[PDB]
């Protein structure tokens, strides 16, 4: 897989999930998220980057956009989303 | 000024503020926020690029960190940060 998706667990749950990857072979992982979960994703990034692998980790490439949402009563509208990839230094 | 900070106001009000520097004349515009903010301030690029000004605007850069924050009992903290430039393509 490679994606730890954001939800809505604490970050904590996100953090770890990331370094389990990380320290586990794969040495490429990519956060993504949506709506609200767009700061957790990045609060994600940061504690993992800092508090557990500082100097060992560097972000690859961000990504924002916008993707369309279909409501119950069949409306349209758009949710931003992200997609931060890091990597082992 | 080419800098709109992300506030607690609603989005319009930051989208409003940059398409008028980009519509005002401005070439680079940069959206800055910090925490909760972060989901905002990719709302505020996407609603701005995508809608309203139709394939002119384009990310240039996507900055991520995180700051200290001493506040209240010293006790010290950190927050997240992003960093958006746009510009017209």
């Amino acid at each position: 897989s490679n994606v730890v998706l954001i939800g809505k667990k604490p970050v904590m749950n996100y953090v770890l999930a990331a370094l389990t990857l990380l320290n586990q072979g794969v040495s490429e992982i990519v956060i993504k998220a949506r709506g609200r979960a767009i700061s957790k994703a990045v609060d994600t990034v940061e504690i993992v980057r800092n508090r557990f692998l500082p100097d060992k980790i560097e972000i690859k490439e961000i990504r924002v956009g916008s993707q369309v949402v279909t409501s119950q009563d069949g409306r349209q509208s758009r949710v931003s989303t992200i997609e931060i990839a890091i990597r082992k230094k």
